[PDB]
């Protein structure tokens, strides 16, 4: 119980959090039904509106007014934002020329620039194309400050997962807010957009920016605004807090707008009804900038104008129904819409057959507008699996479409979001303006998981452990850049020489018949191994590898293919050639007998014999130390990549450096598995089966320079292919590989950083580039939009 008969007099929007039985006056009181009886009348004043008029200039202060035009209002920090414009002949901030901020220009008592996070819900990246005619304030921030053409949100491209990702620097699978709605099987409770369940602390993991701030003695403003508090009041409150004494004043502030998301759902992103809501948000930005200018803070504060996700054209008519694919939809619960998550209606039903359900949802209609996946098979770039709240069965929905259980479940909407985070329509905005951000600078697109580290740096805070790559966004900043340190190598390699004779081996294999290796094939230095293990560096004419004695295969295989390289076929008599490696013991080698016995498992090679520099060098590609276990269905993908696509990339990019290898992620946590976690081996052997195969393809950004003679920045594209026993994911896989393999690889595009987490390897340790630039390169994701 709370005594609401108390009063908010002189307590409106107080920073001290009050709890029952005392009545609250803070912004959050509304969502706990604990505001004092007079909160609306004292704290949500609307009298005379939000703008000063000429007749109000120099007025005697009236406490009933929403905002003031009295001579004392600047010293009290509660002027209407246009006070100096109307009463003192000042210009609106938007009308001022763009002037470089070389150092913060703050009033006395400020020791560092405050940070204001201006969050806009559903602000699609392409809305910026409307320019100054629609949004002059936002356009000025964008062109005068630092901006990206777009920022990549996290999957699902929904509000609660993305806002909490912005606050923590974590993937939803780690922070726990995996959707706008979610069922936790341990709690046996459901989190919803509406209701009280979401207010329970048990759902919210990690460490949000406001907690990081308070734990390190930095004061934070609210990061939650009640829908009943109008935007003009949110801006005035922030300005009032910025006017508090030095010992009370917060260092970080957040503003939130439900728009343009609200109108986006009603009218779609291309709707003519979108113009007025965008003009209204721009007016709010204008009030904040004018408000800051009159308080002499417009060249003091850092402003981050950021969105949570974009908006797509989605209609009721474009809905796929599970009732058209499955006999009994009454036995299942579906999280529907722009994504699908399926689980049995009865939480632990033994009759629930996910295998039969997936089979009925796989390639059943030619233009099917969704694809089913067991969560561990989802593209690794989504990082959407390691949480009990994520159902095993997932449906990736095609952009512009919805999925529903049955038809029973005019249309209420014309727009929606939630789709795959690489989708153009889901892309959102990023603008950084102020003394710490760069002046009139465009930066390449980046992921929202990276902002938490930057916000910590802008506030002098040590970030909590997160999924960002600290230093990868250093190019956005004038100052407060993070000096990163190269991770120390944990395991030094062995460099084995010849220690065995051909006669020492009995592997059941048959075969009919250092130097400059490092310089040519290892262009960016040796990858470092960041965990404790036993491995060997093996040199060859055409490739170099880091061979694991534990996993009996390379952790990585590195090779360079020039633009002029010749592709050759494997001679008929060498098709089944596998040769013992005299540098590696029989006890630390794979064997052909295991592969022959295993009627479901074949083998591939990491360095392809097809790309050998000579028939003599080709024999090295058939070494037992270059072989890896591969399902025949996967070999169709792998062989096409090696025989066709590597040469294609070398020819188009002027040579390529390729690093390929296995990945073991049986527990789908996005991290390298330890031995005990491996759940599949080649029949009757200790040869582990990878869950995935990666490749990192590097070349010169300036393609007029060959990959092996690049003087400047690099260009990279990578992938993490699922090692599957079938090609059920690719509906057109019965056709030639030229019709589907590339499409599959593009879907499984990845960052070098994703591969580093999955392998415990550290790449690009020896380049002529700055470490900050290399960190940006590692976070790059090649999208095929
Ligand atoms: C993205 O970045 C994060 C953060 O660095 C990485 O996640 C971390 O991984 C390490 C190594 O696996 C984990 O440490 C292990 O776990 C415990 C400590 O765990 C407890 O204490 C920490 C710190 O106080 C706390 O954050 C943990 O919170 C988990 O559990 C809460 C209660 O259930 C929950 O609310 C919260 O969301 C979080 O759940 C998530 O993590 C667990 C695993 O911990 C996972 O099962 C679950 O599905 C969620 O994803 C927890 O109380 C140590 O004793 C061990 O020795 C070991 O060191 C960290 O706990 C974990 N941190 C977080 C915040 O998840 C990701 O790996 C990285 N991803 C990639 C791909 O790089
Ligand atoms: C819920 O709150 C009501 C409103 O009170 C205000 O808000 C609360 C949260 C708190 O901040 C209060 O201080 C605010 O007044 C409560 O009603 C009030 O109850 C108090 C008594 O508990 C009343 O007081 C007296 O007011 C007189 C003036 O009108 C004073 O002269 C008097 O002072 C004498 O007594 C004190 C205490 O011994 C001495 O120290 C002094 O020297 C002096 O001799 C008191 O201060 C107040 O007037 C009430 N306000 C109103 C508007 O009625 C409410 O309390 C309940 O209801 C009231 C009507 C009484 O029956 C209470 O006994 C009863 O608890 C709160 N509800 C609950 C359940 O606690
Ligand atoms: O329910 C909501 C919004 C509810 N709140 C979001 C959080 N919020 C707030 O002020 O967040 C501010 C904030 C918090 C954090 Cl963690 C981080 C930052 Cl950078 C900023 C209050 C309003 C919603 C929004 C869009 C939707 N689209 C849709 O289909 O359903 C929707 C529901
Ligand atoms: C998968 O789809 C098939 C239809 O293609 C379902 O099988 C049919 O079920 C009905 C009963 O509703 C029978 O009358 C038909 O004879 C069945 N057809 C065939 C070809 O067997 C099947 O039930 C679906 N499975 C699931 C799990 O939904
Ligand atoms: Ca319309
Ligand atoms: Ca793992
Ligand atoms: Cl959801
Ligand atoms: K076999
Ligand atoms: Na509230
Ligand atoms: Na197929
Ligand atoms: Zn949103
Ligand atoms: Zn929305």
């Amino acid at each position: 119980w709370t005594n609401t008969s108390g009063s908010c007099k002189g307590r409106c929007f107080e920073l001290q959090e009050v709890g029952p039985p005392d009545c609250r006056c803070d912004n959050l009181c509304k969502s706990y039904s604990s505001c004092c009886h007079d909160f609306d009348e004292l704290c949500l004043k609307t009298a005379r509106g939000w703008e000063c008029t000429k007749d109000r200039c120099g007025e005697v202060r009236n406490e009933e007014n929403a905002c003031h035009c009295s001579e004392d209002c600047l010293s009290r920090g509660d002027c209407c934002t246009n006070y100096q414009v109307v009463c003192k002949g000042e210009s609106h901030w938007v009308d001022d020329d763009c002037e470089e901020i070389r150092v913060p220009e703050c009033p006395a008592g400020f020791v560092r620039p405050p940070l204001i996070i201006f969050s806009v819900d559903g602000f699609r990246a392409s809305y910026m194309k409307k320019g100054s005619k629609v949004m002059p304030n936002i356009e000025k921030l964008r062109s005068c400050g630092t901006h990206a053409p777009y920022m990549r949100p996290v999957y699902p491209t929904k509000t609660f997962p993305n806002l909490y990702t912005l606050a923590t620097g974590l993937y939803p699978e780690s922070h726990g807010i995996v959707g706008n709605s979610m069922y936790d099987p341990v709690f046996d409770a459901t989190f919803h957009l509406r209701g009280r369940e979401k207010f329970n602390h048990r759902w919210w993991g990690g460490q949000p920016l406001w907690i990081t701030a308070t734990k390190q003695g930095v004061r934070a403003g609210t990061f939650f605004w009640s829908v009943s508090i109008p935007h003009e009041r949110r801006i005035l409150t922030i300005l009032q807090w910025l006017s508090l004494p030095d010992n009370e004043r917060p260092s970080v502030y957040a503003f939130y707008s439900e728009q343009p998301d609200f109108s986006g759902h009603k009218y779609g992103p291309f709707g003519p009804e979108m113009t007025n809501p965008l003009r209204e948000i721009d007016k709010t930005v204008g009030q904040l900038m004018d408000g800051l200018k009159q308080l002499k803070l417009h060249r003091c504060v850092n402003v981050i104008f950021v969105g949570d996700h974009g908006m797509e054209d989605v209609t009721c008519d474009r809905t796929e129904f599970l009732s058209n694919y499955l006999t009994n939809v009454d036995d299942i619960t579906l999280v529907p819409g722009t994504l699908g998550r399926i689980r049995p209606k009865i939480p632990n039903n033994l009759k629930y057959d996910p295998k039969a359900i997936i089979a009925n949802l796989t390639c059943k209609k030619p233009d099917q507008h969704f694809k089913p996946y067991m969560k561990q098979h989802l593209p690794k770039r989504l990082h959407y699996a390691n949480n009990r709240r994520i159902e095993d069965l997932h449906l990736l929905v095609e952009r512009r479409w919805h999925v529903a259980r049955k038809p029973l479940d005019k249309c209420f909407f014309q727009g929606d979001h939630g789709f795959d985070n690489k989708v153009n329509s889901m892309q959102t905005v990023f603008v950084g303006y102020g003394p710490t951000f760069k002046y009139r600078t465009k930066v390449p697109p980046f992921e929202n998981i990276e902002l938490y580290n930057v916000m910590c740096d802008l506030l002098g805070l040590k970030p909590a452990p997160n999924n960002g790559t600290h230093g990868s966004l250093n190019h956005l900043l004038r100052t407060n850049t993070f000096r990163p340190t190269l991770p120390e190598e944990v395991s030094r390699p062995n460099y084995p020489g010849i220690m065995y004779l051909q006669s020492d081996f009995d592997l059941g294999c048959t075969c009919d018949d250092k130097g400059s290796t490092e310089e040519r094939h290892l262009l960016y230095g040796r990858p470092a191994v960041l965990y404790r293990t036993s491995y060997d560096i093996l040199y060859h004419t055409d490739f170099e590898s880091g061979y694991s004695e534990i996993f009996l295969m390379p952790l990585w295989t590195s090779y360079t293919i020039s633009k002029q390289a010749e592709v050759s076929s494997i001679p008929e008599h060498l098709t089944n050639c596998v040769r013992p490696d005299v540098r590696v013991s029989p006890g630390f080698s794979q064997n052909c007998l295991a592969y022959k016995n295993d009627k479901q498992m074949s083998y591939g090679f990491l360095f392809p014999p097809y790309l050998s520099s000579s028939p003599e060098a080709k024999y090295d590609a058939f070494l037992v130390t270059n072989m890896v276990p591969m399902y025949p269905a996967f070999k169709r993908v792998w062989t096409y990549f090696q025989r066709v696509l590597v040469k294609k990339y070398a020819s188009e990019r002027n040579g390529v450096n390729v690093i390929s290898g296995p990945i073991f992620d049986y527990n789908y946590n996005g991290l390298r598995d330890i031995e005990d976690e491996i759940k599949q081996y080649v029949e009757g052997s200790s040869i582990p089966v990878p869950t995935h195969y990666y490749s990192i393809i590097t070349s010169c950004l300036d393609f007029t320079q060959p990959a092996d003679k690049c003087d400047g920045p690099l260009s990279v594209s990578s992938f993490i292919l699922p090692h599957r026993p079938d090609n059920d994911e690719s509906c057109n896989s019965s056709e030639d590989e030229s019709k589907w393999v590339e499409e599959l690889m593009k879907m499984h595009t990845a960052r070098v950083r994703d591969i580093e987490h999955l392998t415990g390897l550290d790449f690009y340790r020896k380049t002529s580039r700055s470490y900050s630039e290399i960190l940006t390169l590692k976070t790059y994701l090649h999208t095929y939009e």
